[PDB]
């Protein structure tokens, strides 16, 4: 079910909310992630964020714990407008269409740097018509 590459895919993730590259997310680190992503929870969210997949009780998260959630299966009954409310953070146009330009925009606000490759392989393993840019329907089903 789970290939050596997702999980390295999942290694990778989890090294953008690891920022001082020590194993473990912590709240500060989740919160910085969140915010570079538009997103505004508060201490207590993100506590409530991190307890939830925090399997150990250590208070704060691994990668075994990161892998867990991660691998999930995502239901399609799940909450959509937490779907929805990704696909915002990317389609900055709001246009309909998430574009290798909108993806990289997120990736360097996340303080990632990607090579023009590196995100074109990005954008083609998520298009299903070939069009060349994911669109919602598209995102959806990567993202479950
Ligand atoms: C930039 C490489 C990091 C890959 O991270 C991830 C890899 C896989 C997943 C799983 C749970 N989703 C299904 C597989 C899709 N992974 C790569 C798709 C790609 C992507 C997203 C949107 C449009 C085209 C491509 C991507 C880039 C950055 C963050 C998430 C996704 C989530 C990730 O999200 C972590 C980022 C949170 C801010
Ligand atoms: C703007 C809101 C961001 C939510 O993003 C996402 C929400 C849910 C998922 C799905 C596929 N993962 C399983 C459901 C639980 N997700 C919440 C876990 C949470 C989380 C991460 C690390 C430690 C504790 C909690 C999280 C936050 C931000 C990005 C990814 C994960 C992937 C996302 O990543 C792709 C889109 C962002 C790059
Ligand atoms: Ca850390
Ligand atoms: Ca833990
Ligand atoms: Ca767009
Ligand atoms: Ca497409």
């Amino acid at each position: 079910q789970l290939t050596e590459e997702q999980i390295a895919e999942f290694k990778e993730a989890f090294s953008l909310f690891d920022k001082d590259g020590d194993g473990t997310i912590t709240t500060k680190e989740l919160g910085t992630v969140m915010r570079s992503l538009g997103q505004n929870p508060t201490e207590a969210e993100l506590q409530d964020m991190i307890n939830e997949v925090d399997a150990d009780g250590n208070g704060t998260i691994d990668f075994p714990e990161f892998l867990t959630m991660m691998a999930r299966k995502m239901k399609d009954t799940d909450s959509e407008e937490e779907i929805r409310e990704a696909f915002r953070v990317f389609d900055k146009d709001g246009n309909g269409y998430i574009s290798a330009a909108e993806l990289r925009h997120v990736m360097t606000n996340l303080g990632e740097k990607l090579t023009d490759e590196e995100v074109d392989e990005m954008i083609r393993e998520a298009d299903i018509d070939g069009d060349g840019q994911v669109n919602y329907e598209e995102f959806v089903q990567m993202m479950t």
